[PDB]
């Protein structure tokens, strides 16, 4: 059912998405390790994600969790990394995309900071990089990251350095409190809580 709509670099959609993509690039306490070296992306090229039945699985999830919390589906827009974007934008989101070892528990995690994502788009850790030079800082290879629309409802903050919501919650907010610069992250226990809005392929650039 999946269909890909370019965007122009010139329509303003394109622009604002590239803009949150680069201006929530971080440094990240591995040196680099995971998901290489970098201050900024070569963006290629920015895809719509079009799928109906997707998309009405996840509104009518969105208002089960606006009406359970007066109102207010509590939706952003975050970032997602990982080796399974092309089954993700035609399937949708569920367990099988979920991160098992992860600190909030297995659950489908999100990320403010796009680097963070990057951190995960060849696997956990970085997995081994890049398939081609087997590079987890390959600047040659292209790569792409989701940036969806997620609905957090009622998240049980967690203060930091498939499983269940904490009962009473429909998401987990990683608030970060050690690192001064890192944007939270978030956890969902239910594929239908998130939207994979736009496909985002990318290169990271070597600095200067
Ligand atoms: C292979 C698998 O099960 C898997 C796939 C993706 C991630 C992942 N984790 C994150 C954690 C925090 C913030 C963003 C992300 C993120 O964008 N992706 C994790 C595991
Ligand atoms: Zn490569």
């Amino acid at each position: 059912g999946t269909i890909l709509i370019d965007l122009s670099p010139d329509d303003k959609e394109f622009q604002s998405v590239e803009e949150e993509m680069q201006s929530t690039v971080r440094e990240h306490r591995d040196g680099g390790h995971a998901g290489g070296i970098f201050n900024r992306y070569n963006i290629l090229k920015i895809q719509k994600v079009c799928n109906k039945k997707l998309w009405e699985r996840y509104t009518h999830r969105r208002k089960e969790v606006s009406e359970e919390n007066h109102n207010h589906a509590n939706e952003r827009m975050l970032f997602h990394g990982s080796p399974f974007v092309n089954a993700i934008i035609h399937k949708g989101f569920d367990e099988r995309h979920a991160y098992i070892g992860g600190m909030f528990g297995a659950g489908i995690y999100f990320a403010e900071n796009s680097s963070k994502s990057n951190q995960y788009v060849y696997g956990i850790g970085g997995g081994t990089g890049c398939p081609v030079h087997k590079d987890r800082s390959c600047y040659i290879c292209h790569r792409q990251l989701l940036f969806c629309r997620v609905t957090l409802g009622k998240s049980f903050l967690q203060f930091s350095a498939m499983a269940h919501s904490p009962p009473g919650h429909h998401s987990v907010t990683g608030r970060p409190s050690v690192n001064g610069l890192a944007l939270a992250e978030y956890v969902i226990y239910r594929g239908e809580q998130a939207y994979p809005e736009y496909l985002i392929t990318y290169q990271i650039m070597r600095p200067e």
